[PDB]
């Protein structure tokens, strides 16, 4: 058909192949045609048939391979956005850009699954108007045959209309948690285990719990929270955040969720003194567990850390080279610094705040242990790896020795308050923390207690909260 053939042209032009050969079909019947004086035979039905076969099979196994392609896009960007829904809980939250990125990604998969509904539906069309076309310029009758077969088993699967409700699902994550001049107050606190219960049901009210994966039951692993301390036999870092000195850092590898973490945080907190008061610079970068050893060594250079980041070219040219400047940063302090595993910082978060609201975000730590990483006392921990492979998640860890181990008899409540120039915060907040439930301790510190508490004779000065 010309009508036929003419809206067919209007095809995506990036998968032109794969389409049905409608013009090629159109000859092959009208050529046949020209020969045997314009009769069709059994063995010209055979060779049509055939022909149709190869095509299909072309159409069929094009609509199979899209299809992993955009279950494997969104399977991936289910874990990117888990990671960044986990990160608003820390003193770092991802910034709005971080959420027009996801955004921009979730769009291109749409429009993936556009053009896959839009490839289906033309070919289905296209089967349909040559077999019309055959059963027209041809006495043989084809029309009951296709459509049957064509109607059960299509190029377009079912299975979408799951995807399209979880597509919907991290497009209103993106939606909901984006969107001048304000003050920043963050404060921690002491909760006793008698008032957590208590403290967790009068927040709830106001801000809701932050759930990550909500389309999975309720796991002890997920709440869960291992940070990684990184300092020197001489604990140079250590003394700098206790002291608060000017460009004071503190490293640390941070991981969300039980032993089975693909994704481990290469975090760093420098503190910077100036005119206006006191300031922590947080910076961060994603790390695979099997290239965090050689990066810390320096056998993993920068180049291969972000090589298929680079290759993927769907961040700005400016932020790939701020992330590239930060690890080149850390592991140049790691070597001249000679840095290693020191304290293991293991707590429960349950983050409370709303979506699109940096106001007032709180979050309670729980089950707050301090573990020993070091080898100073001649014992070897690690076994020279970044982290301690006795223990996981397993809280209350009873396998660890008494000197290796400190638990913590309180809840750390962080309250990161955002309020804007010239007014103030909900009643319910500031009638909390000056209320019995909470005991404030200003520039309380897991890595400064954790160092302090377990490596005790190696350390002079310690904080003002000990014993």
């Amino acid at each position: 058909g010309k009508f036929g053939e003419h809206l067919s042209k209007s095809l995506i032009r990036q998968y032109s192949y794969y389409y049905i050969s409608y013009d090629d079909l159109k000859t092959e019947l009208e050529d046949n045609l020209s020969k045997n004086n314009g009769q069709w035979t059994q063995e010209l039905e055979t060779d049509f048939l055939e022909s149709l076969e190869i095509e299909l099979d072309k159409v069929y196994t094009f609509c199979k391979v899209k299809h992993s392609e955009v279950f494997r896009r969104v399977k991936e960007v289910q874990e990117q956005v888990q990671h960044t829904v986990r990160l608003l809980d820390s003193n770092n939250p991802p910034t709005q850009l971080d959420f027009e990125i996801l955004e921009e990604e979730l769009s291109d998969i749409i429009a993936d699954v556009h053009d896959l509904a839009k490839f289906s539906r033309l070919n289905y069309t296209g089967f349909q108007k040559i077999i019309k076309k055959h059963d027209k310029k041809t006495g043989f009758i084809l029309k009951p045959v296709f459509q049957v077969r064509l109607d059960s088993k299509p190029f377009f699967k079912e299975n979408y209309d799951e995807l399209v409700v979880k597509i919907s699902q991290l497009y209103d994550i993106a939606r909901t948690s984006g969107r001048q001049n304000f003050v920043r107050q963050t404060t921690k606190y002491w909760v006793h285990p008698d008032n957590i219960t208590e403290l967790k049901l009068i927040i709830l009210k106001h801000l809701p719990v932050l759930v990550f994966n909500t389309n999975k039951e309720f796991e002890r692993e997920d709440s869960a929270i291992t940070s990684i301390y990184f300092d020197n036999e001489n604990l140079d870092l250590y003394y700098g955040r206790l002291r608060k000195d000017e460009g004071a850092e503190a490293h640390r590898l941070r991981w969300y969720g039980g032993m089975s973490t693909d994704t481990i945080f290469v975090e760093r907190k420098t503190h910077r003194e100036d005119w206006t008061g006191e300031k922590s610079v947080k910076a961060r970068f994603a790390l695979k567990e099997r290239h965090v050893n050689d990066f810390l060594k320096g056998k993993y250079t920068v180049d291969q850390v972000f090589a298929k980041m680079r290759k993927e070219g769907k961040k700005p040219m400016n932020e790939i080279e701020n992330l590239e400047a930060l690890a080149s940063e850390i592991q140049y302090v790691m070597l001249k610094k000679k840095l290693r595993p020191v304290v293991r910082s293991f707590y429960n978060r349950t983050a409370f705040q709303l979506p699109g609201d940096a106001r007032v975000r709180i979050s309670l730590d729980t089950e707050l242990t301090m573990v020993r990483e070091d080898n100073f006392d001649g014992v070897d921990r690690t076994h020279k790896n970044w982290r301690r492979t006795d223990i996981g998640v397993d809280w209350p860890f009873k396998q660890l020795d008494d000197k290796d181990i400190c638990r913590f008899p309180y809840a750390v409540l962080n309250v990161k308050l955002q309020t804007q120039l010239g007014q103030e915060p909900p009643e319910w907040v500031r009638e909390l923390v000056g209320s019995h439930l909470v005991e404030p301790v200003p520039k309380f510190s897991k890595f400064i207690h954790g160092v302090a508490t377990l490596l005790n004779d190696k350390v002079d000065s310690i904080p003002f909260w000990l014993p």
